[PDB]
């Protein structure tokens, strides 16, 4: 019984049923492979400790990885942008974001549009440490993503977002 | 200077690193959007929410839920390949198998072949709960898995499994 919104419950048809079964785990020892959380999962984890496991060397950590790469992208960023990008909770970001100034590798400053708001932006020191970040993903990626065409991989980043983009909250 | 498994280094083609620029973050705001990991960990995060937020009726997590589901696919199972189908650090899984003794959910028992093994079942109790994790999945993921063929989403789990064998460690 879902509720798609309204004040009333619906049970869905057993064709959609029939269909998402095909994809579920259960007591099948291979149901697991057919569902597509369990690759993204899967993959998640393991991309995640091989980059931890390689930007190692820059004195880093994941987290701060992404936090430099989305304020190069935007130039100037909202922490709660960088965040949301960044896949952080609002905290962990603020935490690494002064962590990261401490180093000087960003500048925090208050937003001319509204004070609240932190802007983010990189220090020259930022820009070289970019570079470098940039130079251990060719190392450690360019095997893994040349093994696939320029149309399999802007297919499957479609088909992520038409996932990202049916999910709520 | 990558070593491939040697005892030389090596500089790969510029070839390499232009497909790879075609996907990684840069200083365009819209790099980010190309690179598949970026869309793995969006949805991974998306999704991670919606489960651990919908799996609460159940007074469960979704770290006990994917431990239940690998027991359920696999009948019996190490407590290390749950840990590994359920994405979760060894310790992480164990924590959370006698946290489901305690419920009563599943059995765990030293392996037949191997004493050291500890060995996952489910109870009676850990399949009445297994059709309700199912329930609630049909609840919270038929709309979602609807919205894709059965060829979108074949390829989609073949592309995330092709990723997930090109990784190392
Ligand atoms: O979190 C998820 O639903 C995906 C997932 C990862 N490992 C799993 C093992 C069993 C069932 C689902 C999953
Ligand atoms: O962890 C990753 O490499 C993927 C990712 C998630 N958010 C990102 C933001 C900027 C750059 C990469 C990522
Ligand atoms: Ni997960
Ligand atoms: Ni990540």
């Amino acid at each position: 019984g879902v509720d798609l919104g309204t004040e009333n419950l619906y049970f869905q048809s057993n064709a959609m049923l029939d269909h998402l079964e095909q994809f579920l785990p259960n007591k099948e020892p291979s149901s697991i492979q057919n569902f597509p959380f369990f690759w993204i999962s899967q993959v998640n984890g393991k991309y995640s400790q091989l980059i931890e496991k390689s930007i190692k060397k820059l004195g880093i950590d994941n987290t701060r990885r992404k936090i430099i790469l989305s304020t190069n992208a935007l130039g100037e960023a909202s922490i709660t942008d960088i965040a949301n990008l960044s896949t952080l909770k609002l905290t962990t970001a603020t935490k690494a974001v002064y962590r990261l100034v401490e180093d000087g590798i960003v500048e925090v400053y208050s937003s001319t549009t509204d004070e609240r708001i932190s802007m983010v932006k990189l220090t020259a020191k930022g820009v070289e440490l970019v570079e470098q970040i940039n130079q251990i993903s060719v190392v450690t990626l360019a095997g893994i993503l040349n093994a696939f065409s320029e149309d399999e991989l802007h297919n499957l980043n479609h088909q992520l977002k038409k996932l990202f983009d049916l999910m709520p909250s």
